[PDB]
């Protein structure tokens, strides 16, 4: 079939979503392709390289809200980037994993960069506009790889453990994220104030 | 060698911080312990219940707080017991993907319980509190991933990248963990007004 950048990533995301992270393989992924190892070879050199394209185009193709809107509020820009973030990571078997284990590509830098000048203009320092950025990510992908990884009891864990399992893990999401951007504001509106 | 649970979990252990999980197997393990595979498996069954076992070691020897000390605050205590899950999450090579892959253990039970008794008892519906602790554990295993799994630029990138690798991880967990935490007290003091 055909070889070109585009269609090896179509091909080895279906095959991730077929086999999750730990085993997708090259040897597979040439096998889905029609084709033998050393053809597969010449146009992907192994796994890692595999799982950081693939990780750079799961956002590129589903992470439609990158970039905050004419006049967005912060608070507003973050939810909606989280959400969009949460969304793109859960499309695909692993997709936190498979983002975890990938590098900040040059082909994003421009994303990101972009994401902190707003933060800036927002009145954050680099340092907390980074932070909170970092810490909605990490929250993000805490929360979705508990999700996909989720993949006799005491009675307020046994409701605890019925209400967890009570839909996707939206709510559960959704209610800290508020937390984590109110906690944000909290900080950003106190300046020099002991708080 | 010996081989009771405590004996293999602390080869285990050891063979987890030469290899990172994905590289443990019970070959190996066989292999430090000094005898044969089915000798193994009479012991231990597979990676997966070893891996389980090593989850909720981790934590039974290095989590040192699970439990809330007489008449600490609820603030108080999510802070503690985030820097306790952290610490005992790193201290393993991969220690926070032995921990998402693992189940919350029959042996721990009774100490989630307690955690989310202890929530109730300062204020939270079960739902509040729950959403609480998993925020929290969710943030804290993302930032630890994101830290472990670590291992030509545009200007605040290039300067976030630095700050980024300016110490462990510790500043920007500790300043999220804060705002997380003052987040929660936000929508607890607030009752049923619109906040
Ligand atoms: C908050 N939200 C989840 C952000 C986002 O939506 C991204 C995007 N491409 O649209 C990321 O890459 C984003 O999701 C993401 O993963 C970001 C990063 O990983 C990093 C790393 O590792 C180091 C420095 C800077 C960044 C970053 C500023 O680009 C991060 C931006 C993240
Ligand atoms: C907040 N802090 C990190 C808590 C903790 O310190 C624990 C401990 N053993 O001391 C966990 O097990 C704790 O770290 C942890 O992982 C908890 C859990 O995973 C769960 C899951 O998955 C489902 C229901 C309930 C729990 C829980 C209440 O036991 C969680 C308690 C977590
Ligand atoms: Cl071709
Ligand atoms: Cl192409
Ligand atoms: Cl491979
Ligand atoms: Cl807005
Ligand atoms: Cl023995
Ligand atoms: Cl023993
Ligand atoms: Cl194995
Ligand atoms: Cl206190
Ligand atoms: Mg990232
Ligand atoms: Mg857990």
């Amino acid at each position: 079939s055909r070889l070109n950048r585009e269609s090896v990533i179509d091909a080895a995301l279906e095959l991730l979503n077929e086999t999750g992270i730990d085993g997708l393989t090259t040897r597979k992924l040439a096998q889905k392709l029609g084709i033998e190892q050393p053809t597969l070879y010449w146009h992907v050199k192994n796994k890692r390289a595999l799982l950081d394209a693939l990780a750079v185009e799961i956002l590129a193709r589903h992470h439609d809200y990158s970039l905050p809107a004419a006049g967005e509020s912060w608070q507003s820009f973050l939810r909606n980037n989280a959400m969009s973030f949460r969304r793109a990571l859960l499309r695909y078997r692993d997709g936190a994993k498979v983002h975890l284990g990938a590098r900040p590509d040059e082909k994003q830098y421009d994303t990101v960069e972009t994401q902190l000048r707003f933060m800036t203009e927002n009145g954050f320092s680099l340092r907390d506009g980074l932070y909170a950025i970092s810490a909605v990510s990490h929250f993000t992908l805490g929360a979705v790889l508990e999700q996909q990884e989720h993949t006799n009891l005491p009675p307020l864990l046994r409701e605890a453990l019925q209400i967890m399992d009570s839909d996707d893990g939206e709510q559960a999401f959704l209610h800290g994220l508020e937390s984590l951007i109110r906690g944000f504001e909290v900080q950003l509106t106190a300046l020099l104030q002991i708080v």
